[PDB]
């Protein structure tokens, strides 16, 4: 009655491992253990070896990165079991180097992390992740305390381009000697190596996904391509960086009052915009069940390095079969969490009167227009425009002076809170897989609120759309009237702007979520956003604004010009200074 359990303990543990078979892992592991002299023998055994067929399979494309994270979860849980006879031996086994990886200051983004995290320790590396919103200081002390061989930051939204920025100059500062690897949703070849690299004396490499992570910290700890490697990095970081110099025939940038007076030409006199039915501050509340079918599954996907989008991801050739298996595991945990009730969507939504003031937007206490309790700031696009706006986001919402009544709205939500004390109860059991699910589909979760709310403020609450039925799949093209422009994204960058939308909606209060160092939010999936009803708004990016505007937003955010330049410099047409 079973099949495989009459094999030798050994060649039991090695299959067990790349099927991803954690139901014996602990007596096959163990019962290995007897047979062998000294502990650490199943490990550098049977174990590493069942890791170096995923290995050998993940490359020719035949197993994937859901898969691989599966069979660490065995491997770990055997490691696991040995921690007493292990320890309490002989040597206890060695490594290919010690990572010390983190989440940069203020951010708390870290999926694509845990990734790397397990693919690295699923080659043999010791991995010791620190966290989020991790200190400069505490990043490199531990770097010391520990004594790794490399340092890993790993970033998301913007204002973390500054904190690793701020780590290579510690680096260069404290005498480092070892590899900064930087990663993360914001990191790029070419801001690594304009802003970063030129700041450490060490090897600094920029790395795009997980998978390609192992070629790098391979090559930066062999004794023979280290040398020849580095080198080819910094000669190829030159490259890029003059050639994002070259200054190409760009379209010249034209005058701050110049955009602004070639602003989105529209004849509101003719135009009423839409009145909010729903005018005030509300708490909503959907179930994961109302939720799951508004999930854009593709990111899913795209974050388990399952290319391809869905549902044509699930009849794919090489990948196919897997992205079903995967997308059934998560499901599955969906319907789990919907009914135990262990994870649940918050939101907060809110509609308010409001007017256009040069760039910004006025939010007015009640229909009156009497008093101002918050301004929207918004920048506007600094290049040489013809025949086409230089679009401001302020600019779809009628003027003060065309006393037409206008509004806008925002809100912010969250695939849940225990999202956290969910994730945490997986690292504990060695579950990474699980770990690494809750969160992605939190996120899903998440991102699919945003996308519910949006319609029923189209539908109901602010109701200028009421006969609409879109499909889930049309919903994914944006096939309807208005935006939901949210801060850090390129129609506007200026993440501080987050704040003002948390004291309108006093999200905190409703929701729970809450905002840190670097405006970023908490917990890790969360949405939050302007809406906008007028139907030629559409997402058109800032891109690079002058030194005059800088100045112009520096008082009317109430900032120094240099505090704006920090938020900003994604965006700064001019010389970072
Ligand atoms: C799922 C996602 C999210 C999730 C959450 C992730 C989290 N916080 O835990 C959700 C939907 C909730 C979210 C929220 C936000 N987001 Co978002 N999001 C995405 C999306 C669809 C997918 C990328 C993705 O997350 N991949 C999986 C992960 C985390 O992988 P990854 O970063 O790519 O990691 C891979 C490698 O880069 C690597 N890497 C990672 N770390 C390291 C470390 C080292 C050391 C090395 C060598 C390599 C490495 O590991 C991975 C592969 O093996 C993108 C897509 C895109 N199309 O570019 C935007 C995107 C990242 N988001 C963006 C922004 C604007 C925001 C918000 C401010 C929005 C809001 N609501 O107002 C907030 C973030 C604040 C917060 N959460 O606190 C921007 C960033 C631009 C900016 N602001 O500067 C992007 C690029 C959108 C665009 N086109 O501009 N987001």
């Amino acid at each position: 009655q079973a099949e495989w359990r009459s094999w030798e303990v050994n060649k039991r543990l090695e299959y067990s491992l790349v099927k991803g078979i954690t139901e014996f892992i602990e007596q096959d592991t163990e019962e290995a253990r007897q047979q062998a002299t000294r502990p650490i023998e199943v490990i550098e055994g049977p174990l590493m070896d069942g890791m170096n067929v995923v290995g050998d399979l993940f490359g020719e494309g035949k197993m994937f990165l859901p898969q691989v994270v599966k069979s660490a979860r065995v491997m770990k849980q055997a490691v696991a079991y040995l921690e007493p006879f292990i320890e309490a031996s002989k040597e206890q086994g060695k490594t290919n180097g010690k990572m010390v990886i983190a989440t940069v200051k203020g951010d708390v983004g870290d999926i694509g992390k845990n990734i790397v995290g397990v693919v690295l320790q699923c080659n043999n590396y010791e991995i010791v992740d620190l966290g989020v919103m991790v200190p400069a200081e505490k990043i490199l002390r531990t770097a010391k305390e520990v004594n790794a061989d490399l340092i890993g930051l790993s970033g998301l939204i913007t204002p973390s381009l500054d904190e690793m920025v701020n780590v290579a100059k510690e680096m260069e500062r404290q005498g480092f000697t070892i590899p900064l690897l930087i990663g993360g949703a914001t990191t790029s070849k070419a801001h690594t190596a304009v802003k970063i690299e030129q700041n450490y004396s060490g090897p600094t490499v920029y790395v795009q996904n997980a998978s390609r992570t192992v070629g790098v910290v391979a090559a930066l700890l062999s004794d023979t391509q280290r040398d020849d490697f580095v080198a080819r990095t910094r000669k190829e970081y030159e490259t890029v960086r003059i050639q994002h110099g070259r200054k190409k025939p760009r379209t010249p940038p034209v005058t701050l009052e110049a955009a602004r007076d070639n602003d989105f030409a529209f004849d509101w006199q003719a135009y009423t915009p839409p009145v909010a039915h729903r005018l005030g501050v509300q708490e909503v509340e959907a179930s994961i069940e109302t939720l799951r079918n508004y999930i854009d599954w593709t990111p899913f996907f795209m974050t388990w390095s399952l290319a391809g989008k869905y549902p044509r991801i699930l009849e794919d050739e090489v990948v196919g079969v897997e992205a079903q298996r995967l997308f059934k595991d998560a499901n599955d945990m969906l319907d789990k969490l919907s009914a135990e009730k262990t994870l649940n969507p918050r939101g907060v939504v809110g509609l308010f009167p409001a007017n256009r003031v040069g760039d910004d937007i006025e939010i007015y206490r009640d229909e009156t227009r009497t008093h101002v309790i918050n301004v929207s700031h918004h920048l506007r696009q600094q290049t040489e425009k013809t025949g086409f706006a230089n679009y401001c986001l302020a600019d779809f919402v009628a003027p003060k002076l065309s006393g037409k009544a206008d509004y806008i709205g925002a809100f912010a939500v969250t695939g849940g809170l225990e999202e956290d004390a969910l994730a945490d109860a997986f690292e504990a059991q060695h579950d990474d897989y699980n770990k690494i699910m809750v969160k992605a589909l939190a996120d899903r979760l998440a991102e699919a609120f945003a996308e519910y709310l949006h319609e029923r403020v189209r539908k109901v609450y602010w109701g200028y759309a009421p006969n609409e039925n879109l499909s889930n799949e049309e919903l994914i093209r944006e096939n309807y009237q208005g935006i939901r422009p949210a801060p850090g994204y390129p129609a506007c960058p200026e993440h501080t702007e987050k704040a003002t939308i948390w004291e309108l909606l006093e999200v905190e209060k409703h929701t729970g979520m809450k905002l840190t160092e670097s405006f970023a939010m908490w917990p890790g999936a969360s949405v939050s956003g302007w809406y906008f009803s007028h139907p030629d708004s559409k997402y058109y990016a800032v891109a690079q604004i002058q030194r005059d505007q800088v100045e112009d937003y520096a008082r009317r955010k109430g900032m120094s010009v240099t505090e704006v330049e920090r938020w900003l410099a994604p965006n700064l047409g001019y010389d970072a200074d």
